[PDB]
């Protein structure tokens, strides 16, 4: 038993992680087959950052001025394209490490794995959520540009995250891997600010289950709610509303531990307004959100990949 | 900039897990050159558990008992032995993948990344620490015994705990990779109760300056302390007592931040007797643990693997 917020393996991922230098600028970039991704800031200078017309700049650079290594092995460059905010890159090799793979494009409170990567070469690997505002809570450092965030399905990598912008609030946003920014940011260094980060109901009420599972349990009460009843202290909380699609994916969660999912709303309704008295669950002071129903489901069912 | 959880990347670790069974019983096996460790209770039923003796139970063993397979392919296993609480399978094919390793038994405090893996196949990372009182809280359900932990420095991977027995309480208990237990553990079915599991002291500094870093400040004071007072207060509270030793390896980031140790300990004597009237410290509500100084500097600068 236990529950930690884990990461997928990063092998596979790994395997793909190239440096890309046009330049001055160093970045990272993901080799899939014969294309190596990458952002499209790679061709920018600092100042550049503050107004660029990427297209206008995109013009005086080559094949040759794209410098991909791999280990310590140089590329070929035989092409490039831009494809909204990301650069795509074609070499003469197929990665031979190449997994099999998708590009998805996920929606708020999903999680997913990053490999914070530096100069081509993989530094750690943690876990995440797209938050409600569309940016993550990550760790990157100058250098991280282009590191990924991915899901495994057995054998499987979804690719969904390129890292890109760091807003001055000190959050991140990103692209999906066909280039476009989650929510509202552009890849330019200017006023951008962020929404309110309401906590992922669903994810928490996962959580919850966890908790009951692995053995805490002092938060269960006497109490149920509704939907509606449930939400109007959603919505006190910064919490987003529980809809029905939300209960449903809750099912299992509920049909395992014998709790119905009002139940657990309740309890957590309990938790909102009255606070921890501190207490923890799962070893936090916080109600946790960054795992979703299928991250529960699972870590307490011990799913592998090939 | 940012701050999270991080594990090492798991490549090269994952290269290395197998699956064992010898009877009835599957747990992983660690292959390295032409020798997979595993735990020695593979060779258990859950009857013999409570109360085994394993060089009795061994002698019913041969070679050809122990089933060792690294993906679809099985091994050849040439010889056994026991060395304290592990078995070693001898094979007749080094692992290809073998990486750089070193074996280590590390002290409480240190921190370490999981690889939780299931019939020889990963699951997940984390990062986690051996607690002062020996043992570790992750996430293992039954079929994870045999899965380990590590630390890499660039491209060696320095291997200090396998995963063998969940406490009545659910914690964990295993080896280091010469099959010695940290702490008093046993592996058998018995009473056996783990001792305080005090805070470490030196590491929660740590992540307060990692906090400072990254911009949470909010608990910086207008106090000092000396190590004397500070350690009544620990003592208290349930800490570990802060040495000379510690404050000398938290010199670097007190330079980096020109917060002096005794500052911080300070603000963290308040913190303690306060509490943190419903505020946050890099996304936490509880003082962080589980990084080490050396964790923290390495996040902060971008350090990577190969
Ligand atoms: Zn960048
Ligand atoms: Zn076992």
């Amino acid at each position: 038993s236990g529950f930690r917020k884990m990461a997928f393996p990063s092998g596979k991922v790994e395997g793909c992680m190239v440096q890309v230098t046009c330049g001055t600028t160093t970045l990272n970039g993901l080799w899939l087959d014969d294309v190596v991704y990458c952002p499209r800031h790679v061709i920018c200078t600092s100042e550049d950052m503050l107004n660029p017309n990427y297209e206008d700049l995109l013009i005086r650079k080559s094949n040759h001025n794209f410098l991909v290594q791999a280990g310590n092995v140089q590329l070929r460059v035989i092409g490039h394209s831009m494809q909204n905010c990301v650069l795509k890159l074609k070499v003469d090799t197929a990665n031979p490490k190449t997994p099999k793979y998708k590009f998805v494009r996920i929606q708020p409170g999903q999680t997913f794995s990053v490999l914070a990567c530096y100069n081509g070469s993989p530094s750690g690997v943690y876990q995440c959520a797209m938050r409600p505002n569309f940016t993550i809570k990550g760790s990157f450092l100058n250098g991280s540009c282009g590191s990924v965030g991915f899901n495994i399905d057995y054998d499987c990598v979804s690719f969904c995250y390129m890292h890109h912008m760091e807003l001055p609030t000190g959050v991140h946003a990103g692209t999906d891997l066909e280039g476009n920014f989650y929510g509202p940011f552009v890849d330019r260094q200017t006023a951008q600010a962020a929404g309110t980060d309401t906590t992922i109901t669903v994810n928490v009420l996962a959580w919850l289950y966890a908790a009951v599972i692995n053995g805490d349990r002092w938060f269960l009460n006497r109490f149920t709610t509704t939907l509606n009843d449930f939400n109007l202290v959603a919505m006190k909380y910064n919490y987003e509303p529980l809809t029905q699609d939300h209960v449903d994916i809750l099912g299992p969660l509920s049909a395992q531990t014998g709790i119905a999912v009002l139940d657990m709303c309740a309890s957590l309704k309990e938790l909102l307004q009255n606070g921890m008295n501190g207490r923890t669950i799962l070893g936090s002071a916080l109600l946790e959100d960054e795992f979703t129903p299928f991250d529960v489901v699972r870590q307490c069912s011990g799913v592998t990949f090939q």
